[PDB]
């Protein structure tokens, strides 16, 4: 009733449905907008990520205090509510409210799920493979969001995508209730490491910063696009590379040494974003997006297991707070990317900002090298 494969499949389907509900509202954004960079789409991107950043550490403490399954089930009882709220959203305020709920549900699911994955798969290699599979599920969600949403919303109606996603969610929630059975509390054995200590560390800082700055590029590029069939096939070149990269490096990273794969993933992000401006909409902006996605997938699949590795090598073997920190770093892009990046743009323009990002990415790339051999304690 607790085989590792089942929990891995849980986290897979969790991140898949979460990101599908995330990106399925894209064909529904203009239908609430019209009724450079955008401000309203910026707020739609912001609110959820900001609430996720607000709620990640508190979830990382809740899991250590009552267990993982109850957080995961709270996530899957929230997402089912946010989906219905979406399905019954007319104005802008209700849209933002539903997005923030969805954000709390996401934060919950992602943090507690990565924590359970690191807690079950105790060994390394297998944990690398497992994190790769989970991020591949996330990628599959990002891929299957836009086209599914577009086709349904354009075929039968605008409520149907949200309601079908609600049904899929409910099925996922039932599966999870069968596999995990959170009907009883279960606190972890050891007292978790104080978050202040985990944050004072250099190495977790370096890994989290690498994730954050490898995500910031594609986080600032998207909410400022020529859009808002160019809407459904908008985010295909990014996700079709994210998946192919993560579900290949998750299994072939430890053999090379993550430190090398992380450095290469940051370099590739940099060289892709730097070349973004040399493009047009249909012909140009595709291939650089593919490079960006492949590289950020490499970086994510290389840096997600390291977090648990660092904690096992230098702290008490608990996985909640550290993966909450990793998720905070990953999602900080979409909170300070649209608004602050939008202001930087409207001051200087996007053909300049992307270069700046590329510079900071190429500078932060060799800083991963200090993830070669962290001295234990
Ligand atoms: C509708 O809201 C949003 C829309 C989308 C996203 C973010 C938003 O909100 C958080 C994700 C975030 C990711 O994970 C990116 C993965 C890349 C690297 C392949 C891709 N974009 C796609 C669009």
């Amino acid at each position: 009733r607790r085989s590792r494969k089942l929990i891995l499949f849980i986290v897979f389907l969790a991140l898949l449905l979460d990101n599908m509900l995330l990106t399925v509202v894209v064909p529904i954004i203009p239908s609430y907008l019209y009724s450079n960079e955008n401000v309203q789409v910026g707020l739609l991107f912001a609110s959820k990520a900001t609430v996720q950043l607000i709620t990640n550490p508190f979830i990382g403490l809740l899991t250590n205090r009552i267990g993982y399954p109850i957080p995961i089930f709270a996530g899957f009882c929230i997402m089912f509510v946010s989906t219905i709220m979406f399905a019954f959203s007319s104005s802008y305020a209700f849209l933002l409210i539903a997005r923030s709920l969805q954000g709390i549900g996401s934060s919950c699911s992602s943090v507690a799920g990565m924590g359970m994955l690191a807690s079950v798969y105790t060994d390394d290699e297998e944990r690398g493979n497992v994190m790769g599979i989970a991020l591949g599920g996330l990628a599959m969600g990002v891929l299957v969001g836009p086209p599914f949403g577009s086709v349904l919303y354009e075929f039968v109606g605008k409520t149907a995508p949200f309601l079908v996603l609600a049904a899929l969610v409910l099925l996922d929630g039932a599966i999870q209730l069968f596999v995990l059975q959170p009907s009883r509390v279960q606190p972890e054995s050891q007292k978790g490491t104080p978050l202040t200590t985990l944050l004072k560390d250099p190495y977790i800082l370096i890994a989290a910063g690498s994730i954050c700055f490898a995500n910031m590029g594609i986080a600032m590029l998207e909410p400022a696009l020529p859009i808002w069939w160019q809407l459904g096939v908008a985010f295909l070149p990014a996700s079709i590379s994210y998946l192919i990269g993560t579900n290949i490096f998750g299994i072939l990273a430890h053999k090379m040494g993550r430190w090398l794969c992380a450095l290469l993933g940051m370099i590739i992000v940099g060289v892709s974003i730097l070349c973004i401006p040399f493009a047009k909409n249909i012909y140009g902006l595709i291939a650089p997006n593919f490079g960006v996605g492949f590289a950020i997938g490499m970086v994510d699949s290389s840096m997600m297991p390291i977090m648990g590795y660092l904690v096992d090598l230098r702290h008490v073997s608990v996985y909640g707070s550290v993966y909450a920190i990793a998720d905070v770093a990953f999602c900080m892009g979409y909170a300070i990317g649209p608004s602050a990046g939008g202001a930087i743009a409207k001051a200087i323009g996007f053909p300049w900002l992307m270069t700046i990002i590329g510079i900071i990415d190429i500078l932060f790339a060799p800083l991963c090298f200090f993830l070669r051999s962290p001295p234990a304690k």
